[PDB]
């Protein structure tokens, strides 16, 4: 389970990528924006492909409750083959980018402020997460 | 070659926008340019005037006001080659435009116009483009 800070943490213009690759037998994978660095914590966007029930699920987690999921348009996603996702935070939401393409927007919960770092974890063969 | 590009942005830009470019220089390039333009009118204010210069060694960041060029900005060394690829991101942020030149860093420019005018990207000179994506 991949994790990183975000040392200025994330406000409007910050662009996390990450690029990766859908291992051959991977059933889903996913990528949380947490506000805390504690086992079980707030989630401020969980951005998960779903290989397996051919969906990808975005959602929140608060006080340890989920919310109301969002599902974008299709699995942008194939098994052994490699992506690169884009997440752009601007003042409003996160675009999400699946290679050269705007994929879904997910709409600000908790404050962005509250953002503090990056997990990826799941069936994923994670190559590089990179913040600009 | 796809040049000079131009793509209009009716809506304007806010703090996320993501500009990628990706291109080759070729053999023998001079100078190109990446512009935010207000208007589609020749000579139009600038909000971002990005030009790697080949032929001087250097990369000048400048914006035009009231038809005004303002004082340029100089990055750190020339990220270009000729005949070699890049891939360009502008990243326009809540107090300047990110940089970032083949997976690095490059230079930030603090906005000068308001993000607000901005309405149309123009790509043009010596570069063959692949591809220009706004996210
Ligand atoms: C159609 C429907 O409502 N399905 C939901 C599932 O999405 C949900 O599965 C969990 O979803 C969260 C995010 O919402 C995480 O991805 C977690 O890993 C999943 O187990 C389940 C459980 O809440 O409820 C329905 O099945």
């Amino acid at each position: 389970p991949h994790k990183s800070s975000l040392p200025e943490g994330i406000r409007p213009g910050t662009v996390l990528r990450i690029r990766g690759l859908v291992p051959p037998n991977a059933s889903r994978f996913h990528v949380n924006l947490l506000c805390g660095e504690e086992q079980g914590s707030d989630a401020a966007l969980h951005f998960n492909p779903r290989l397996d029930t051919s969906e990808v699920v975005f959602n929140s987690k608060e006080q340890g409750s989920w919310g109301r999921e969002e599902r974008g348009p299709g699995v942008p996603f194939q098994r052994g083959q490699p992506f690169e996702v884009l997440i752009i935070a601007s003042d409003d939401g996160f675009k999400a980018v699946v290679g050269d393409a705007q994929y879904h927007h997910f709409r600000h919960r908790l404050p962005l402020a509250r953002v503090r770092l990056v997990e990826v974890g799941g069936d994923v063969q994670l190559d590089s997460v990179r913040i600009f």
